[PDB]
């Protein structure tokens, strides 16, 4: 699956 991440 994909991915984010949002620092
Ligand atoms: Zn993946």
């Amino acid at each position: 699956g994909s991915n984010q991440n949002n620092f």
